[PDB]
Order: C-alpha cells, then sequence, then structure tokens
C-alpha cells in the first residue's frame, strides 16, 4: 500500500508548504517549513537597533554610511529575522517563479505561497482555490525544496560589502516589492522596497522594511 | 500568526511522521517520510536474485559464501529496496533513540513509528491514543531527523566486508527481531532476523527476510 498511488501525498505536501512552524529556543527559534528546518538567532539585533539610532559607535560608521536608506530613513523600519527568514524564501521562490510558463495553477500556487510568506505574518496559509492543491505533489515539493537550497547557496556564495568589484548582493523584483539581499560584516541584510525602490531617493527616501538573517542560518545548508 | 500555539504544530509533525510517502521513478522510487527525501534504486536486484540461485558468479562467491543463511536458504525471501530503507529507518530510531537514555518522554511514539516502518509495507500509520500523539512537537521530530542523519553516517563509516580488521556491519536488536545491515561491494545487504537469529543455524535454518540499499541513496548525505 506504500506504492499505489493517493490523496495522502497531497494532503502531506499541503500540510508542510502552508505552514510555517516556529519553535521558540534560548537563542531564538527553530522554524520548520516545507520539510526543511532552520535555526534562527536573535544575535545581532540589537546591533541594527543601535545603527538606527545616532550613537556614534566607531568601526560600525562605514556599514550605517552603505545602507542610509536603511539606517537614516525616517520610513524603515526593522522586522525580525523570522520576516528576513520568510522574505528570503519567498525570494528563492520567485527567483525560480519567473521562468515558468504561464502554466499557470503551478506557478499561480507557487506565487500564493511566496506571496504569503513575504507579505504576512501568519503560520498557516489557507489556499483554498483548490485547483492549485492538485497542482500539489512530491515532485513540486521535492522541486521547491532543492531550488530553495540553490538559492541558499547563491547567498553563501556573495562576499560581504566590498570595493574589490565583488558582487554582495542580489536583487529581486516580486509583484508589489523589491527584494535585496546583501551579505556584510553582520550577516545578511534582507530589505523589501517598493517596486522603484523609493527608500533609495537620499533627499527624500521612500519606505522600507528590513531585518538581519546571521550566517549561522545558512551554514547548516553550507 | 506565526507566534501562538500549536495544535497546528502537532499536526504537521504528525503528517510527516506518520506518511510513508512513495513514488516511483525510473531508477527506483523517491521517497519523503519524516521531511527527509530518499532516493531509492533497485540496481543491483537482479544480482541478488541471481545469487539465490546456483552458479552465475564465480567472482561474487565470496561475498555471496559470507552469506549462505541468505542465499543458501529456503526459508529466506528478497524483499523490495523500499523495505530495505524502511528497516534501516526503524533500526536507526532504535539505535539511535529508543537504545539510549530510557526516553520518557516517549520511546512508546518512537516505539510504535518503529514497529510500523519495520514490519507493514502500508503509507500511513493511525497514531491514536492521543497522549502519544501529543508527545509529538517539533522539537523531537528535529530530534528524530538528527538521529537518522547520524545513524546514516554511521552506515557510511562502514568498510566493505574485509579480512582486515575493519568493522563492514551493524546488528540491532528489536522486540520481535534482529536486524543486520552490512556494507559490501553490491551495497548495503539490510537483513531480518528472529531475536534468535534462527537463520544462521546451518542445519535447519529459520527465517529471514534482506534485500539491498544502493550506496547512492545514503550518499546523498554523505
Amino acid at each position: 500500500m506504500i506504492s499505489p498511488k493517493k490523496d495522502l501525498e497531497k494532503g502531506v505536501v499541503l500540510s508542510d508548504l502552508c505552514n510555517f512552524l516556529v519553535s521558540q529556543t534560548i537563542q531564538g527559534w527553530k522554524v520548520y517549513w516545507a520539510g526543511i528546518e532552520f535555526d534562527v538567532t536573535h544575535k545581532g539585533m540589537a546591533l541594527l537597533h543601535r545603527l538606527k539610532t545616532n550613537d556614534f559607535a566607531p568601526a560600525w560608521s562605514m556599514t550605517r554610511n552603505l545602507f542610509p536608506h536603511l539606517f537614516q530613513n525616517p520610513n524603515s523600519t526593522i522586522e525580525s529575522p523570522l520576516w528576513a527568514l520568510r522574505v528570503i524564501l519567498a525570494a528563492g521562490i520567485q527567483d525560480q517563479l519567473i521562468d515558468q510558463s504561464l502554466i499557470e495553477p503551478l506557478a499561480g500556487a507557487l506565487g500564493l505561497i511566496s506571496d504569503w510568506l513575504l507579505t504576512t505574518n501568519t503560520n498557516h496559509f489557507n489556499m483554498r482555490t483548490q485547483r492549485v492543491k492538485e497542482q500539489l505533489s512530491l515532485k513540486m515539493l521535492s522541486l521547491i525544496r532543492s531550488n530553495i537550497l540553490k538559492f541558499i547557496n547563491k547567498l553563501d556564495a556573495l562576499h560581504v560589502v566590498n570595493y574589490n568589484g565583488l558582487l554582495s548582493s542580489i536583487e529581486i523584483g516580486t509583484q508589489n516589492h523589491t527584494i535585496i539581499i546583501t551579505r556584510t560584516n553582520m550577516g545578511f541584510l534582507v530589505e523589501l522596497q517598493e517596486p522603484d525602490k523609493s527608500a533609495m531617493n537620499r533627499m527624500k527616501p521612500g519606505p522600507a522594511k528590513f531585518s538581519l538573517l546571521h550566517e549561522s542560518t545558512l551554514k547548516a545548508f553550507t
């Protein structure tokens, strides 16, 4: 009976993809999504808040000056590392959602999941256009998993911010946002801007949300 | 929201642990259990059947003479590589969780799952009695997963059968069986005997089941 075909598969896949499980640890959080464990920490978050102040705390002076649209912008707000993880996961899905045929239901199913991760803070997503729940399969879940792993490795291939021409950030457009992920000495700065990146208008900065994903979270995937 | 409490968490963990999802592939099967993907092949199974006959492999006779309780035993049967994987997963739970500290929390929940994997061919286990179900949490699913990985690494540390000092097999006792896993040139020979290993009584051989897990399946975890 493990061999003959069934509804059980779509059910398990639905459960893994439409739930973002979070468990508190001393260090931060354990997260479980798509059958993948992530260890998220809140180290580094205090420094982020520090940099939002004018406390001159030198040596980080450079970092704040590299990201004035984040640290010197009354319209930018700090989110938690859990949000940072959600944004990176949405970005990974998008970065391999973009090349899909307008099938569309599978691309639609991915878009729904990506959208839920990116723009909400809930632990559960109710997909009920179930012409896409039947787009849910173990094949689709495997594809999502391998491509999340591929995206995480792309991030690990980034160099820390530099003046040596070496790539240090990735930008991903979504339907209603621009996602930017930049490797810094603090870890990965994850930001969410408008599609026009108005936060970058140094004379009159638009809105942004940002946070930090500590290097340790990606190290497990190497 | 992602920060509430835990009927959702328990459902997801239950779904991953009590379902053994299988999709057929050209080379064999894709398996999904406990949020882990396994790629199983039936490459090598024809050779097992050949060895169950007389002659056809003078070069394999040395490998073959190590296992007369398997290849020269009318009470031994060849099972599929899927069975081999289930036996290894059951062995991993037994060896790395049930047999170390006397798990309370609950050895019982682990014991039920292990028993289902080991002795049935079904895709789903209906865990009843609502206090083994509530012993299910993301913590512990995490524990089950890391200990499966450690057991797989233990298998990968085994040497192929040899006449030097080198360890090539692991034996694990369970409630009603003996599990033996031996690394050979063919891959991992997985066998299931009675607790007294009656299959090894050469004049009056008891029953045994066995199969082969190709090296490739474990290599993915390194």
